[PDB]
């Protein structure tokens, strides 16, 4: 009876830059969230970018990437194992237009050569480094 | 409503393995596909396809190599599909309940076959048709 999810997680370029987005108190990270009952895994895509970055924005191609899965112990106040299935999208952006909500702080447009500067959380990490861009 | 199946697209020394099913009858052949099977719950998903790979082709099968490729989704119940590549050491292939025969297929012979619709959309997005 372990806690399992799938989660949608976009890869958001423009003109070569990525976005990053950093967690409210606090590392930077790749958003996303997890697929709804109901939901197609774009639909639940689509429906996270709004919420957490806005409809300003405009994305030009969702694509999908990669998966792999994760487990990671959650203290909710009680400690519990979660598993995770993370759907990565490869996406890219018409513009930079980016309107954030409380679970991000701040967010920025990286190069890749200025990932490394930094402080990512492990997942993200992972991600930007198997797409050969850490 | 709600189902991951996990899918292993098996090369050995070149060849691609294409299982041809044993769902349907008549005059109408069994198409050829891939493996797929169902996750568990609270089982990993890459020991829910080495489980698929040892009911469906046998334990005999050793892989050298399992690694993750992309997803998609689909209907027929929405489907979510997790398609890893994979290398097998051998080829040694024992079918049961889902297959009725198999071959390792040259990669310029794999349009010849009769291939499910899922088997060829994801051959056609590896590159492969």
């Amino acid at each position: 009876a372990m806690r399992q999810r799938t989660i949608v997680c976009p890869l958001i370029q423009n003109d070569g830059c990525y976005l990053l987005c950093k967690m409210a108190d606090g590392q930077w990270a790749l958003s996303g969230g997890g697929v709804e009952p109901g939901e197609r895994i774009e639909e639940a895509l689509r429906r996270e970018i709004r919420e957490e970055l806005g409809e300003q924005l405009i994305l030009s191609d969702i694509t999908p990437w990669t998966f792999r899965d994760d487990i990671r112990i959650k203290t909710y106040g009680r400690q519990e194992e979660i598993y995770m299935i993370y759907l990565i999208f490869d996406c890219v952006s018409a513009n930079r237009d980016i309107c954030i909500n409380d679970e991000f702080q701040d967010y920025a447009w990286v190069k890749p050569e200025e990932l490394a500067l930094y402080d990512l959380n492990v997942a993200t990490r992972h991600t930007l480094a198997l797409k050969g861009l850490l």
